[PDB]
């Protein structure tokens, strides 16, 4: 299955309805498992979806991923030289450090706390008051990720540092936003680089055991230091993803406004155990990455379709999460398909359920922050669920576009809470 010529417009134009759309154009069936391929930036993409595409993406023995995304994007979202872009040897010790800092569950537990405080200040501004969940939450998730990592700031410069990725976030997928997001890559660059090597020099002293001290401790598979910029750009690799978790928290609060008896269950519950579900279905339902990119290492084959060396394969996050031969009802918003579960680690054998990435955390490229961003997204339907807190309904509060990339509600979605 071919849509010919060259799709590099209609990526912007259609945005996470891009893999529905030209499986349509191709011909297929819709829940169609086939592969489709067009052209992206003068190149064959070759997009997949579901289990066996996932086999495919994270088979390291065919795929890389130098080169695979698109410096437009991945140099604002991910800076240069991040682990995103490495393969081989240098990616395993890279992601093995990088997986030490976010993904030990002691590491985990530390961050708990501090992301409940900072949400339940956020919520308590909230009170008498004109609040936004994506704003105001995408911040607390930012002075949480800071105090967790061991960055020692003043609040005012806290602040403005998570403003910058804040506005980075939403803006680096959109041809007005990119000039708006390299801009802020640039100066949190800087900053990042300068606090290594104020570390490095002595100049700082980091807690001991603490990601940033790590993180200016990053070496590579030589043992040499890798440099400054470098390790900045892994630091911050480290704290704004879990920024982005706001988009999750914006979209939990529209999910909140539909499903009022969940939220009941929420408020009633002893047990943590249905937030946790509904935080999970959030991440099943709601867009947020629409799919991503791996280059093949030499010639292969999937399912019939030839895989030219060097041509893309395209994971559809979107149409993974929501193929209807991997999920019963997948359009159905139902936080019952999680309840058996009682951690991210029970979870990750869920093999479609890949909102962060797929196969395993420490021998491949998926997210090591699953835990972070569920530990984060869980505080934020708990605080979000109580009674006291009203969720607008307007449309701009509820309804969001899916031709633009991030995804999130127009306004934010604006909130306040009930107080005498
Ligand atoms: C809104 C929340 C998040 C989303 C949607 C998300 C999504 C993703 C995705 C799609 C990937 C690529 C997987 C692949 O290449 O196959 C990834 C990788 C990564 N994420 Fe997350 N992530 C989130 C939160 C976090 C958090 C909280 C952290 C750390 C504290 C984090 C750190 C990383 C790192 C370091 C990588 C690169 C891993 C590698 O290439 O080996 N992310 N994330
Ligand atoms: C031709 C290449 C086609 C592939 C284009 C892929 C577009 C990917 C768009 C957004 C990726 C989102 C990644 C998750 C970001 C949140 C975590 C973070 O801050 O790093
Ligand atoms: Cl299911």
């Amino acid at each position: 299955p071919r849509v010919s010529g060259d799709r590099t417009i209609q990526f912007l134009t259609d945005g996470y309805l891009l893999p529905s759309n030209l499986r349509k154009t191709a011909g297929l069936e819709p829940e169609s498992m086939c592969p489709v391929t067009t052209k992206l930036l003068g190149q064959d993409a070759t997009i997949v979806r579901g289990s066996a595409g996932i086999d495919l993406f994270y088979d390291e023995d065919v795929m890389q991923r130098e080169g695979a995304m698109p410096p437009v994007i991945g140099d604002a979202l991910v800076g240069k030289g991040a682990v995103h872009n490495l393969d081989g040897e240098e990616h395993k010790v890279r992601k093995a450090q990088m997986a030490a800092m976010a993904y030990e569950d002691e590491r985990v537990a530390e961050f708990a706390p501090l992301v409940a405080e900072e949400v339940e200040r956020a919520v308590a501004g909230w009170e008498g008051a004109q609040g936004n969940v994506f704003e105001d939450l995408s911040l607390a998730f930012g002075r949480a990720a800071f105090r967790w990592a061991g960055i020692d700031l003043p609040a005012e410069n806290t602040d403005e540092l998570v403003g910058r990725m804040i506005t980075l976030l939403d803006n680096f997928g959109t041809a007005t936003g990119t000039p708006k997001a390299f801009w802020q890559r640039r100066q949190l660059d800087n900053w990042a680089e300068a606090l290594i090597t104020d570390v490095r020099e002595g100049r700082i002293t980091a807690r001991p055991d603490c990601v940033l001290e790590h993180m200016a401790q990053l070496t590579d598979a030589s043992g040499e230091r890798v440099d400054a910029r470098t390790a900045g750009i892994e630091l911050q690799n480290l704290t704004r993803p879990t920024v982005a978790v706001g988009f999750f928290a914006s979209f939990a609060a529209v999910a909140l406004a539909e499903n009022p008896q969940w939220r009941t269950r929420i408020n009633e519950s002893e047990t943590g155990r249905e937030a946790f579900a509904f935080a999970q279905e959030v991440r099943r339902f709601y867009p947020f990455v629409p799919m991503f990119p791996a280059k093949a290492t030499k010639d292969t084959e999937f399912e019939g379709c030839p895989i030219h060396q060097g041509q893309r394969v395209i994971l559809d996050f979107v149409g993974t999460l929501h193929s209807a031969e991997e999920w019963d009802n997948p359009a159905s918003f139902d936080p019952e398909r999680f309840m058996a579960y009682e951690t991210q680690s029970e979870a990750e054998t869920i093999k479609p359920f890949i909102p962060q990435g797929g196969a395993d955390v420490r021998t491949g490229h998926r997210c090591p922050g699953e835990k972070i961003a569920v530990t984060a997204l869980s505080a934020a339907v708990e605080a979000l669920a109580r009674p006291e807190v009203r969720i607008s309904a307007e449309a701009i509060d509820i309804n969001y576009s899916m031709t633009e990339i991030l995804a999130r509600p127009k306004s934010g979605v604006r909130v306040t809470v009930a107080s005498s």
